[PDB]
């Protein structure tokens, strides 16, 4: 399906662009906000998006004959003002990923593309786990007013 | 130094953009040219550029107080016509990286930035090894007319 | 070079005098400020300066024929008022060390003393790592108002 | 006791200043007198004085409430003329240490400071062992006219 | 750079020619001067110069595109008269190597050849260690009048 | 025997000069002809000639009282045009070595020098094995038109 090919190419672009934004946010968490474990948490998200998250699509295209497109444009022009806002922004972007992944599943059933429906199954499930891990971190900031206490808790999540 | 900060931000951008191009070329080597080990060779170059090659700069900025900029724009709009041309293009881009890395070293001595001169030392040395590994592969294509013989030789270089 | 010999003798004196000051500060961190892990952190800096930091120079002189001078004068006549100020003072002295080490590198190139330029390379690189470790500790004091939380974090840095 | 506090601060100063002198003598033994094992023997004495010898006092002050003073002034302005003279000078300084340590013990009993009397017990005993080890080396120079034979014997004492 | 290519070809020639001279001196140390451990010490220097010392240059040329020249002319037409003189001559030749290596470093910075500057860094550092090891042996001959005592000491340096 | 001494000194010179030529040929095999395993094969021949092949003679002289002469002159002024020609030239030089070694054996029996006859026995036997190993490689070039197939076969001979 051309429409599935386009939607998965769009998802490839999103994984790349968010990975590059997260790499920036991870640097800022450590460098500006004094939170190196928040930085490590966000760096692992960055490495996933620039790693297996994009390679699964590229490899899927190799098997079903679809075409890969590389077209990337992203600039980090402002930064959230503090660390809570930073992880809140990460969360908002991970929810956008959920919406897109669900749209792809719906479209695959529409087009009777059961290979793509089964392929996208991993994203549906795994992305919900990624979103809850991110949500847990956001909340640390409502459970403690102390940045070093929050860091200690995050340390167990990047373990 | 502002000028060193700018040049290292430019080198960060180059590592990112080439990493994304190499990821595309690795896919094409396997998918279109039937050369999965050429694909693996090019994928390892992609993973280096999107990995430690960019993280060393970002981490260096954290120590000396420089500012990181994320501004990325790259589109793969044409593909070399066969596998020799593909690895020849990779080689040409790796030589552009050599030129930039040398310009940074020269500028660091000019500015009496001995921390940056010592930091760039790794790129000078390592990039020469990366360029010779790439040059070895290009040459396989002049040593054999058989794609499966070349693949077998490449297999020992991605080992 | 006489001028390099003088500058490295001055750096030997600085390492000795700061080592003795840091030994005092480490005692005060534990004894007056109730922070024994801050004390241990500062004691390891003291042991480096009175240990390998000075022995590398002395050993370097043995190989290139330079002359060692021992002329030491230091008195600790006032103490910073609290623990944050104490580690802030440590940081200010470590930046003075960076400035001197860079001056030596510049002078070695001027004099075409490539042995000394290569010998000072370790100080340039390593001193930047020491300065960032110290800067991390200073910041704990902006990330937490609780001395026992900061101690727990420092414990992982003296590990 | 103020008088014990002063005498132990004086002993701290002596350990520091002799440690710095011994570090110089160790360098000269190797560099000028061609005796690197004599150098190693004297370096271990230097490391003791700048290490545990001074840290025991500093740590003792932490327990009994005394105050530490850092006030150091030492310059190495002449060097003994040959290696026998060098180790003979070391011996003379180690005897001065014996005299001071004994004065502290006598004063502690006078002041009914039984904690300090018991604390100084280690210095009384250990310093006698250090003085006999040094005396053994001095004598090598009366038992052999050959510097390489003496070095071989010293090698077993720095083992 | 042609001038760097020429200077490194000259350094390749020097390593070869000195290696052949040292091989002769090692034979003479054992055969004529009854000092087989002095012979072994000098043989290891010979094997370094005819081994990695020359192969590093040859391999460096392979990576940066320079041209290797083999043009060798050396004759051992006289021999130092005793063993001290023999190791003194070795020392004089190792100092000539230091001078040439430094000239290459200076020229590389002049030509903005930062690859060659970084490549020559090993020679600058390592050659200073080789020169001090050789200087230690020369001195044995001033520390003992007995050839079998000196041999025993050398035995620990060829270990 | 003076005549045996001269012939073994000539054989020492030949081993040295061929070793230096082979070192050049090994570099060219890899650098110009894209055959790094041919290069490794030729490098091992180079290391033998500059190593044990010459040290056996030098050590033999030490036992029977003969005199060693070092007089070396060799320049590589042209290179065979392709890789087959290169290994063919190596073969021709190894046959010259066979002729000289046989002349020495004949002369030793003439002079009733049974020590030299027995000493040269190793060269007679071993040099025939070296010549057949070289001949096997030459032939690869008649058994395959593909340089990467030949390389793979050579890989098992440098194993
Ligand atoms: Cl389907
Ligand atoms: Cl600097
Ligand atoms: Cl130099
Ligand atoms: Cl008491
Ligand atoms: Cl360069
Ligand atoms: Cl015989
Ligand atoms: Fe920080
Ligand atoms: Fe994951
Ligand atoms: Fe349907
Ligand atoms: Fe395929
Ligand atoms: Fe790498
Ligand atoms: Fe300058
Ligand atoms: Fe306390
Ligand atoms: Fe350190
Ligand atoms: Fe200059
Ligand atoms: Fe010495
Ligand atoms: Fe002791
Ligand atoms: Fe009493
Ligand atoms: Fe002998
Ligand atoms: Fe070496
Ligand atoms: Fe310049
Ligand atoms: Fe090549
Ligand atoms: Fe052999
Ligand atoms: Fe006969």
């Amino acid at each position: 399906s051309n429409k599935i090919n386009d939607a998965l190419n769009q998802h490839y672009k999103l994984n790349v662009e968010l990975g590059l934004v997260y790499a920036h946010y991870a640097h800022v968490a450590d460098d500006e906000f004094d939170m190196p474990y928040l930085g490590k948490f966000i760096q692992h998200l960055s490495e996933d998006k620039l790693g297996v998250h994009k390679e699964y699509i590229s490899d899927y295209f190799k098997r079903n004959g679809m075409k890969l497109k590389t077209d990337v444009s992203v600039a980090v022009k402002s930064i959230p003002s503090d660390a809570k806002a930073l992880i809140q922004e990460v969360y908002a972007r991970e929810n956008e990923v959920r919406d897109h992944v669900k749209a792809i599943a719906k479209l695959a059933l529409a087009e009777d593309d059961y290979e793509s429906f089964y392929f996208i199954q991993w994203y549906v499930r795994d992305g919900l786990k990624d979103l809850t891990e991110v949500d847990d971190v956001v909340k640390l900031f409502n459970s403690s007013n102390d940045k070093l206490i929050i860091e200690e808790t995050i340390k167990e999540m990047v373990e």
